[PDB]
């Protein structure tokens, strides 16, 4: 549970946050397996609740009605469509499991779902499952209000509901079987695994019981006795009963400390200087490499809605966004996932987001279909953080120097910094209030190459700077602290 599963020689997941089947189906093909991406992050493809007070936000896709895959970004056939075509061309897909809970107990009863289903929150009933009042922990928890109220007690945190969420009695065998028969159903299709949703909010034990009844990966186009990756997503920051470690014999975490602290250090909050990244890892208090999903931003917390607050980099913050990133896919830590966006109207109001409801781009209530200019940016709304090219050359640097160790760290003491992968990749960073020329040790073979972020290799030439490496390795780089992108990155395959 612990592999990705993507196929050799690609190393990161990308989440196309609310986008449709159609639309990823597409993208597989005509841009994440040409540039060599492992696959991609889709939003919860089961039926929810159509929320119209605010009109469609986002989060109503976490708000479970019934296993039907049936939503605003497909039905089920258009869903197998897209896993069969981006499998064919080698990129995988991971689904957005939301089976800690179903919808909101103050939601009204009715149809007021994404396929129709009838449902009735008042009296715990989901026919369309099926599941009952039998099925739900509020005879279990213990809490006046029935809600977790307090994060210090680690059986409220798992038998309450999280902020009036129906909680699902996760210990019965009739409820993990059904958890069970829909999650096999998406592997058999040929999704090659799953993000937990709010793992922190289920027992390790409880999980472990439900992926002991998943099948192997679809041996059409798998290995035989392939399992699923699984990465859990649990927001551990300092002090609190419940560790990330808990999950560890369940698969990977989601490692929340990560984002958080290099949005500090980058953005240079208290202090803190990219000097100090020397031990960038565990070093730092983090999970092990082997447990850790990364990431810069996610799209709870780039609205605000989670762990790290306002450090959090997004693309709101271009600049400093694409060096964070940049140094995350050049780092040998965890397993990347890159972010992909939608722009939505910000409106801040005593320091907070008023909009961070709204939903993707939309024609009365129907997504839009990503449109795609002739500069390869999108249009419609949609950000695309991983067709800019700063972030789809990262990605692909991080292809190249797969495996390759931690190597030739360079630092001034203050904000410009360097490093090597073995012998394959360079990249150097100067986030000071000052200009940065210097020659420093490469580790690379003497030749030509092409930095990736300012320009690209195209045809025995670099549309950008070039750098230079020497008999021994060395090489000479020169970063104003004016330049559009202040950090250079040099690899194996942009050498002329
Ligand atoms: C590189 O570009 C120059 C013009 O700037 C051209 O003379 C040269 O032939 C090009 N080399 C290749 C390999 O395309
Ligand atoms: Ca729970």
């Amino acid at each position: 549970q612990y592999s990705p599963n993507t196929q050799q020689g690609r190393t990161s997941i990308v989440h196309l946050f609310e986008w449709r089947w159609v639309d990823i189906a597409l993208e597989c093909e005509r841009y994440l397996a040409p540039k060599g991406f492992g696959g991609v992050q889709v939003s919860p493809p089961n039926e929810n609740v159509a929320i119209y007070n605010p009109f469609r936000p986002w989060w109503e896709r976490y708000q479970p009605v019934s296993y039907k895959l049936c939503t605003r970004s497909g039905n089920e056939d258009e869903f197998r469509n897209m896993v069969t075509r981006c499998n064919n061309v080698g990129v995988r897909i991971y689904v957005d499991a939301v089976i800690n809970h179903m919808c909101g107990n103050a939601v009204s009863a009715g149809t007021s779902s994404t396929c129709g289903s009838y449902f009735n929150p008042g009296s715990r009933d989901f026919p369309a499952v099926p599941y009952s009042g039998w099925d739900f922990n509020d005879g279990k928890c213990k809490t006046g209000s029935g809600d977790i109220e307090n994060y210090n007690d680690a059986t409220q945190v798992r038998d309450c509901r999280l902020t009036g969420l129906l909680d699902l009695a996760l210990e019965k065998d009739y409820v993990r079987s059904k958890i069970a028969e829909y999650m096999n159903h998406l592997i058999d299709i040929g999704v090659a695994g799953f993000r937990l949703d709010a793992s922190k909010h289920m027992w390790p034990g409880d999980i472990k019981a439900i992926l002991d009844k998943l099948h192997n990966l679809n041996s059409n186009w798998f290995p035989a006795g392939s399992k699923p990756f699984i990465y859990q997503e649990v927001i551990d920051l300092g002090g609190e009963p419940i560790k990330s470690s808990d999950y560890f014999g369940n698969g990977r975490v989601t490692e929340f400390k990560y984002g958080a602290k290099l949005g500090t250090v980058i953005r240079k909050w208290n202090g803190e200087k990219m000097s100090y990244l020397k031990n960038w890892g565990e070093g730092w208090g983090f999970v092990p490499s082997d447990r850790a999903l990364v990431f810069v931003d996610s799209h709870d917390n780039q609205r605000g809605h989670g762990a790290g607050g306002a450090s959090i980099l997004t693309f709101w913050d271009a600049r400093l966004y694409k060096m964070a990133v940049g140094f995350m896919l050049a780092h040998p830590y965890g397993f990347t996932r890159v972010m992909s966006s939608y722009r939505w109207p910000r409106q801040f109001q005593n320091g907070n987001d008023v909009n961070d409801w709204v939903g993707p781009p939309n024609n009365n209530g129907v997504i839009k279909e990503v449109t795609i200019n002739p500069d390869t940016t999108c249009g419609n709304d949609w950000v695309c953080e991983h067709r800019w090219r700063q972030i789809r050359n990262m990605v692909i640097f991080r292809n190249v120097v797969d495996g390759q160790p931690f190597t030739n760290w360079y630092d001034n003491g203050s904000n410009q910094v360097a490093f090597g992968r073995g012998n394959r990749g360079f990249i150097v960073f100067n986030n000071d209030d000052w200009s940065f020329s210097l020659t420093l040790q490469t580790g690379l073979p003497a030749g030509t190459y092409c930095d990736v972020i300012s320009g690209d290799k195209i045809n025995g030439n670099c549309t950008g700077i070039k750098i230079y490496v020497s008999d021994d390795g060395k090489a000479h780089f020169s970063i104003s602290n004016s330049a559009e992108d202040p950090f250079i990155a040099i690899h194996a395959e942009s050498k002329l």
